[PDB]
C-alpha cells in the first residue's frame, strides 16, 4: 500500500513551480493528486519547495505535533506555499478551491528511515 512518506509527497509537495500564481491551481492540483475521487477534500497544502529542503525540515525546529507527538517539527525559514479549501458552494464531483499563496513556515511529523515528512500539520 502507499507509504506515510509517499502519501505526504502525493498530497503536499509540488516542487515544479515556485508558486501556484494562477487561480485555477488547487482545483487542478486537487483533482490531478487524487484528493477529489470520491469526495471532496476541504483543505490541502501544497509546498513549492525542493523535497531536499523540505526533507531538511526533520532536521529543524522540533515542536509538538497536534496530536501531541514530539516527533514535529518546524521550518526555520518561510517556504512558499499554496493553500487549497473548498469553497462554501462547492458540490462533489464538481470539487471547487479558492487559491491562496503564500510564505510561511511548515510544520510536519518526521518519521522513519531515511527519516522524512509523513504528515502535514501547520503553516504559521
Amino acid at each position: 500500500k502507499e507509504t506515510a512518506a509517499a502519501k505526504f509527497e502525493r498530497q503536499h509537495m509540488d516542487s515544479s513551480t515556485s508558486a501556484a500564481s494562477s487561480s485555477n491551481y488547487c482545483n487542478q492540483m486537487m483533482k490531478s493528486r487524487n484528493l477529489t475521487k470520491d469526495r471532496c477534500k476541504p483543505v490541502n497544502t501544497f509546498v513549492h519547495e525542493s523535497l531536499a529542503d523540505v526533507q531538511a525540515v526533520c532536521s529543524q525546529k522540533n515542536v509538538a505535533c497536534k496530536n501531541g507527538q514530539t516527533n514535529c517539527y518546524q521550518s526555520y525559514s518561510t517556504m512558499s506555499i499554496t493553500d487549497c479549501r473548498e469553497t462554501g458552494s462547492s458540490k462533489y464531483p464538481n470539487c471547487a478551491y479558492k487559491t491562496t499563496q503564500a510564505n510561511k513556515h511548515i510544520i510536519v511529523a518526521c518519521e522513519g528511515n531515511p527519516y522524512v515528512p509523513v504528515h502535514f500539520d501547520a503553516s504559521v
